[PDB]
């Protein structure tokens, strides 16, 4: 019995100890959905926005009571009153869009509206007796992910002389990607150890890597480097890098300033320079995939880099879209990157985010499912992924259950799936020659 | 219906990126539950044993592909074959020891028969569709636990002079656990500013706290309530502090060595001297807990230890007591302690883990139901600490999934119990007077 | 379906021929319970009190017809109109606490609280299919009391020149209760063989023992002690006396004055004298449990007679605590007694009775529950012993159905729990040293 | 959903401490029973035979744990094998008693047979949803039964120079069971006050009654009437006596030897003499039923009592009949008594004590439903009174649950009735002109 019968929400934690909001959903018959919202440590502007108390008494203000109430108070009666069908997804996000009728889902807030979205996707899910990732994306969903994982941080998440804000391992050669998931942790406790060694700090961050003391870029990468051949795995053949250059937080007044983040010395790079410079990283590195390389902003600097390298590196726009399938269509209308990172809460319905993966899909760029930096014990991303056969996911290093459950969610899919299962590695990137 | 059907096992990671078992049990009408196993130990005279691989080609020898085997191949058909009832649990738990057969159950693997332990009872809790906690310890498991929040680290677990392993706050002055967990996440906050404007780390180690360079012990200390009052809160009123000493870690014939962390110039403490230390320690600072302040083996320290503060201390046995029956019941005769650690994983059933408690709590001990360093997605823990009114929980820092997700789970019980619910603050300390 | 659809009280009448309240619950879908509620030959104060109708028209003024409509006309549509589940026992305790209003439930009568609040829990129990000692304790309820049988009344429950009220035997030494109810009842034909060959009388009291013309306590407890011997058993190894002492029945102005029951030359004892005899008499005769041993009043007394044998004897409160934890609480704190004795419909709900047994449990003391002088066909508190894992009850000598039928559901329940089945024998006192 | 899957049996514990049979019937859909048997005779020519162990290092010899193991090997089997419904009651009992092939029940036990036989027909009525009453007797059964209520013993239950056996009251006058029950209980609580003031003893015997120390017959019935006056009810004609004269324990050799019982000046009385006394009685006190007043083996004596009074006095076989029909009929076709005591146990089926029952029926005469000396927690009997509008129970004095269980029954069975209840009063003497 599909009808919606209850709708509740309330404040719980993430994975950095802030306020966030947990939604509940009921049918008739009993069946059941939890959501729980993650949240950015920065967010692009252009984007759906989380409601947040601002009540200093509380939770230094980071309360979410007002999105608690926006669901338990205005959300659930217009469902339960509705006599929604769990299944009718798209009616009941649409619903609620047009419920908080503005364009950045202000009114309510994007964590009030995904918290139900999701909820309600996962009650369906569990009326139907069938896997998330099958409900989501039908008969045919089956692709495994080829997981980016954080290794080393950098820029505003380190103190560390290097100005990229993320430096990732990709397990591509893997034939599973439960094999892939051992090949990375393998990778990541061979980097600690190296670490250690050289008195390093192994202490780890919001997504369970490190951010260590090295001298600057080439340090950090030949260090990865080092760890991976440590581990036994090929660089270049069966593990690659990445780069989350996030360079949207050095760029000012035209100019690339390494000086930011790389002391005095550091270099004030040109959008010519700078793709230069990436440029010269993917010939003298493994590298198969940067995030924001170019800033935000600087859509002639992103098509000369995209012109320059997008046959060969994979290039992500993060804060350059935003999870905005408008700026998506844009960016793809000018050949404008070739992967587009997707952040569920960005956007806020589950309806939009697959809008856009499928926007991105039908256009020959990627769509990487996207972790937030503020994580829950909630692993939908996983089901996503393999829904819309992705083939890739961005969801943290090796270590904090945030992450971790994510990948464990991965590898029960993969298991469920037995032989149905695939795992595409280096061609999960079809978006490159 | 309650007859199990399926009882499946899988290898999936830990929250330091270390395999575990995870176990799922189905019966007859569909019923379900999924348990993870946290980490152990794989050796150790009196406590029941992890079973790992020692296969160094996966996971650097860390596979548990042998306790997933011993699951699947060895534990499930007996329970098919012998058509148990899933509210069987101490019928279940009785006969994977004896299939055992072993006293330290280092033939299944603890964690395998520990997995089943838990599958089965929350496969139960959802046949007939109650509250785990409720399933568990009966209609009158009501009392959530004041939690005893981790937030620095010493030791071993860091590179400053400091000898302790651990240092706590405890909300104790609270009327609810929301509250109280509002209060410490907002210490947590307060701390971390602290150790920023002081240019010192704010990276995190295995349970989600800190492990600064502070100059020492009371340098540590000191701050710590400086957090506490920054936040608003009371020391020694509202938020109190506590010890795990692990002082079997620096304890070497017959000294209790603390230059073994703390420097060249660090003392050599005789028992009665380290009994003076922490006495002194209490008398200064709002310590209401410390956690194996004499070694493990000292008894007759032990002795002294309770006999000079445990009337307004609570002396928390961990290495101690290992969650062994015979070893607590030797320690209630002796007078040694007023409190055991309760690791489920470190006897490795749901029966003799309430066995433990029940002989805890009847001989006027606290039981404290704890996390262990690699934790899941499970939160188990929490239900446990609730079916059995504990009054205390250790289950972590502010920060990571992997503890946040026990912290959650309380909200939810608290939640559910709503005016029935009961905190008792400091009136959970029912061993002290 | 647990919601309670029907709350239905009628009169029945007691083991003595005295009216009291019986009440059936039901649910939406058919799940039953019925209760009956005992009565007290002689009520302690600061007590619970059952409602009476006072008209000597009928039954001489022992009628319960205001009780019985209370249930019906008060408390049955404040339950059926709020739509309570039949799970949520602790909500329907304190609803029906509140709904009286009064500290003694004098408004409604604790007979009415108590008769819908057993059924509750029986229904409930039915509803899930579950036996009732792990409807109420949860899945580890699983440990036999050791029975305190009575077998000789004395006091004013005699005319014999004996001051003490009764006498017990404990079959500790059983590996069973089975075996132990057998050992029990051959020591009663035994006796009572004994008797008759001596020309006493063997008709038996409300308890179902005997009360015959000894010479006095010496003549009592030998003979008691030649049945034991003559039945096969080791007095002080396998079978134990116990005592209930009523000692309020004979003090008077800070003197245990035997006169008033064993004639002009008994004994006028201060309480320093009555601590000596009592602790003559264990050190003469295998006793290891006394009750009421001291006046309800004589805190000085009790506090002494603890000091004096307390670490070898058991010294349950009775008209002392009057299962009130306020009370209780005071006699933990003070240090009086080692043990309670809990009699449900003396504090009139099962939450306030398993808060009582928790209590005393924590503080190291021995709960032991009881049956009252007027009892019925209900065997509950078989359950509820066995649900706390309390290890001792009290339910009568080895006939009449008012108190075997407590000894049947103890077999039952045993039986039923088979080879997780429990009786700790001498170890149930862990209370003792 | 009828076909008994389980029939099981346990040794418990009768009203005296002596073991009987427990037995409990399922089937395929749930629908259960449990049945106690109460105490019999294990040798008699006429009758069943109850089996006992006689292992005297068990209950002194009277332990069941043959007739359990014949239910649970022989009887269960067959029933389970054969695939019976529940509901083929008369199928069941005559497969019983052709497997036993013994006149007597002598192979299986009575005690195993009528175990099985009561718990089939329970667990058909909670197959049925229906009240055991109807069940048993159709639509139409709905006549509670005139109780004749123990109240004096004497003979060989007593110590007192009176040759009968038993002195009871019954209160035909009342309009209901429930107010029956009441002046009965009003009159027992009556007379135990004047015994007290005699300084008579009011302790209790096996059916819950007193044997106080009368100076002889007439000083023993006229306290009753004294009783039965001071309670406020007419003697004659709201409350009549009965007798239980249990003559054959004092005849011997043509001999009514009231010297057995009575003391050396105790009267010998031939047959002749005896019914000249039993009419003396009659006119001079409100006597309306006596059982055994004639030997069992003299059918002369009994004719002559029958011719003399049994048109306005009830004359109830008991030793006479032993709830044989070959023996009922027998005395039917002579014109000897006009009234049966109606022993469950002692014929071993519910068919055949139905058979019983319409056979006194169909004579005009009554069937008195009847308890045992050694009663249970079972309720059958006021069920099986009911069943058969017979009119009249005997199940014992007013205290011990034993007995106080049937009246509760009873009240329960009334209430259940509501406007279709009768009571019948005077009118239920069907058997007197
Ligand atoms: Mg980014
Ligand atoms: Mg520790
Ligand atoms: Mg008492
Ligand atoms: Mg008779």
């Amino acid at each position: 019995m599909p009808i919606i019968t209850d709708v509740y929400a309330r404040e719980v934690l993430d994975s950095r100890g802030n306020p966030t909001v947990e939604v509940e959903v009921l049918t008739e018959s009993g069946a059941f959905g939890r959501a729980l919202v993650p949240s950015g440590a920065s967010t692009g502007e252009h984007e759906a926005v989380e409601l947040r108390d601002g009540d200093k008494s509380r939770y230094l203000g980071k309360g979410v009571t007002k999105a608690v109430e926006n669901v338990n108070e205005i959300i659930a009666p217009e469902i339960i009153e509705g006599e929604f069908s769990v299944l009718d997804q798209v009616s009941i996000d649409k619903m609620m869009i047009a419920l908080d009728g503005t364009p950045n889902k202000g009114k309510l807030g994007a964590n009030a509206i995904l918290g139900v979205s999701i909820a309600v996707a996962r009650a369906a899910a569990d009326l139907l007796g069938q896997p998330l990732y099958k409900y989501l994306g039908g008969f045919n969903g089956k692709q495994l992910p080829v997981p980016m994982m954080n290794i080393v941080n950098g820029g505003s998440h380190s103190d560390a002389p290097i100005a990229f804000q993320e430096f990732m391992i990709l397990p591509v050669g893997a034939t599973t990607f439960k094999e892939s998931l051992r090949w990375g942790t393998e990778i990541f406790h061979n980097l600690k150890s190296i670490l250690s060694k050289r008195g390093l700090e192994t202490a780890v961050g919001d997504e369970g890597g490190f951010a260590p003391k090295f001298e600057g870029t080439e340090d950090a990468v030949e260090t990865i480097i080092q760890a991976i051949e440590a581990a036994g795995y090929k660089p270049g053949e069966e593990v690659f890098l990445g780069f989350d250059c996030a360079s949207s937080e050095f760029y000012e007044n035209g100019v690339y300033d390494y000086s930011k983040f790389e002391g005095e010395h550091g270099a004030k790079r040109t959008a010519a320079e700078q793709v230069d410079y990436l440029e010269q990283l993917v010939d003298k590195y493994p590298i198969i995939t940067i995030e924001d390389g170019m800033d935000e902003n600087d859509w002639d600097g992103w098509k000369q880099l995209t012109e320059r390298i997008g046959d060969r590196v994979q290039l992500v726009g993060d804060d350059l879209f935003v999870t905005n399938t408008e700026i998506l269509a844009k960016g793809i209308e000018n050949g404008i990157g070739n992967s587009i990172l997707i952040k569920v809460n960005q956007i806020g319905t589950l309806t939009e985010t697959f809008d856009a993966i499928e926007m991105a899909q039908k256009a020959g760029y990627t769509a990487v499912v996207s972790h937030r930096s503020g994580e829950t014990e909630d692993t939908t991303i996983a089901d996503i992924a393999v829904a819309t056969n992705a083939g890739q996911i961005k969801t943290g290093s090796l270590s904090r259950t945030d992450r971790i459950a994510k990948y464990n969610q991965l590898l029960r899919i993969e298991d469920e799936l037995f032989e149905t299962a695939k795992y595409d590695g280096i061609k999960s990137f079809y978006n490159l020659d």
